[PDB]
């Protein structure tokens, strides 16, 4: 308890102790436990220079100017020889065994009212299936059109990542499953690391009296995970060359797309990030940026509401171009991040955290009480040596889940919005008639993206809805 004490009040955290005469000897146990978990230097380091204001205000007065046109891309306006290039390049790395895809699932976001990992979402689409099989069976599909053309059944090496309390129920949801007809060897899970919640006043909240409060450290998490959990040598022992990191929620998320893979290798890029085009200041996506001659993401929550509703001649929102969390890494890009992770900035959230108050009671705060603290990934991407922006149409390509249905915007009833029309619009471009009032899903298993469908629907006529196209 001494030395336990001393490294705590050294680091002025000692108030963490204060309910020990009143802890049973498993509370006891499970709080020191807790205590153990956490390195009170690197913390109390960490904390003092994300809340460092005088450089806050330094970095608001940047001269934050917006990633020029001129050097990015979109899919929609490539020739379709050019796409067909880039996908069959793609498809031969998938197809040789060198992609690997690095699902961000360890985020705890409350705002859906969700009891589970956002991932186990049902949209209510007429599969009535999940973010995880839709995803998983884009990987089954990408896959086996890449043995297809080219021979070898190359798989992609799912990469999991998991935080505390989402660990345990994915794994248990996949296996459930069967892991929806991909092979259990080739998902690998792999935990982030956590940061303790703080007051106003950077002493650490405790969430009961036993139990120290904290949260994940932020997707930008992953890279120290990658290096500590060995998913680093998993990946160079698995001669994985290329990785498709991406968010959970995006139920329009072309995993493992070739087209991506192709497109970045093809430009020797190594690292990149999909975008689409923001046409509202509000909406909750980081926009790409140069600031010093390097490129960068600024989060919607950083970005100054002047800089957000700016426009152009045209009337565009002058930062226009909206991160989709939808990132490429080469693996020696990843490697060399993840010896450097520790400069990675971390950004400073206010946020509604219960807390046991002075008085021993647990209290639920209406107002903003704390701070967490987050590492997001795309702050690596001013260290990348060719780093590629490729935009993609949002409608094909991004639906964000993020609220619950009352907020009417990127909820479940726009993400089964969203997948609806586009599989109405893939129908349609394969030589089907059916309208708007008709809901018609493509399976993954028949269609990644629009192909393997003339045979079935060119010619017919969609007039009884729900109907659901299978493999
Ligand atoms: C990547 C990032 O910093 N912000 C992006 C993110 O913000 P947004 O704030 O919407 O999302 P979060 O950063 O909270 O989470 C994004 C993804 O990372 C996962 N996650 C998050 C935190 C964590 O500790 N562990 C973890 O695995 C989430 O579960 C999800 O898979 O999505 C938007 C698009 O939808 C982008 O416009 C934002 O620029
Ligand atoms: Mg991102």
């Amino acid at each position: 308890y001494d030395s336990i004490f001393e490294n705590l009040n050294s680091h002025g955290q000692g108030h963490l102790l204060k309910y020990w005469p009143d802890l049973s000897e498993k509370e006891r146990a499970q709080l020191l436990n807790d205590l153990k978990k956490i390195d009170f230097a690197e913390v109390n380091e960490l904390f003092r220079r994300a809340n460092d204001t005088s450089k806050v205000i330094q970095e608001k007065v940047e001269d934050l100017k917006p990633i020029p046109d001129s050097h990015y891309e979109a899919v929609p306006n490539l020739s379709n020889e050019k796409i067909l290039e880039y996908e069959n390049i793609g498809l031969r790395e998938i197809s040789d065994g060198k992609v690997g895809v690095l699902l961000l699932a360890g985020g705890q976001a409350t705002r859906l009212g969700f009891g589970h990992p956002k991932g186990m979402y049902d949209v209510g689409l007429p599969s009535r299936k999940t973010l995880f099989q839709i995803q998983a069976e884009r990987i089954v599909r990408v896959q086996q059109m890449a043995a297809e053309k080219y021979g070898k059944e190359g798989k992609i090496t799912w990469y999991i990542m998991t935080s505390e309390h989402t660990r345990g129920p994915t794994a248990d949801y996949f296996r459930s499953h069967n892991y929806f007809g991909l092979n259990e060897e080739d998902i690998v899970y792999f935990e982030q690391g956590t940061l303790p919640c703080f007051d106003f006043e950077g002493k650490i909240f405790l969430d009961e009296k036993y139990h120290v409060s904290s949260a994940p450290d932020g997707n930008g998490g992953l890279y120290r995970a990658l290096k500590n959990q060995g998913v680093l040598d998993d990946i160079a022992k698995r001669g994985v060359e290329h990785l498709h990191a991406h968010s959970v929620d995006n139920i329009l998320i072309k995993v493992a797309d070739p087209v991506f893979i192709g497109y970045c290798k093809s430009k020797n890029a190594d690292c990149a990030a999909k975008v689409v085009q923001k046409s509202t200041p509000s909406e909750a996506v980081g926009v790409v940026c140069r600031v010093n001659g390097h490129y960068k993401v600024v989060e919607y929550s950083e970005l100054t509401d002047e800089a957000a509703e700016s426009r152009t001649a045209d009337g565009r929102l002058t930062f226009s171009a909206g991160n989709i969390c939808n990132h490429y890494f080469s693996s020696e890009f990843l490697t060399k991040i993840c010896n450097f992770e520790s400069k990675l900035k971390l950004h400073v959230a206010k946020k509604k955290i219960p807390y046991v108050d002075h008085e021993g009671v647990r209290q639920k705060p209406t107002e903003p009480n704390g701070i967490k603290m987050e590492k997001f990934i795309f702050d690596v991407f001013e260290f990348a040596e060719n780093f590629i922006c490729l935009e993609v149409a949002r409608d094909v390509e991004f639906s964000a889940l993020k609220n619950n249905d009352a907020a009417k915007k990127d909820c479940p009833s726009t993400a089964r919005e969203d997948l609806l029309r586009l599989h109405r619009k893939y129908v349609r471009e394969a030589g089907g008639i059916v309208e708007d009032n008709i809901d018609v899903e493509i399976s993954p298993l028949l269609s990644y993206g629009g192909e393997n469908l003339t045979d079935l629907v060119s010619g017919e006529v969609f007039t009884i809805s729900p109907y659901h196209l299978k493999s």
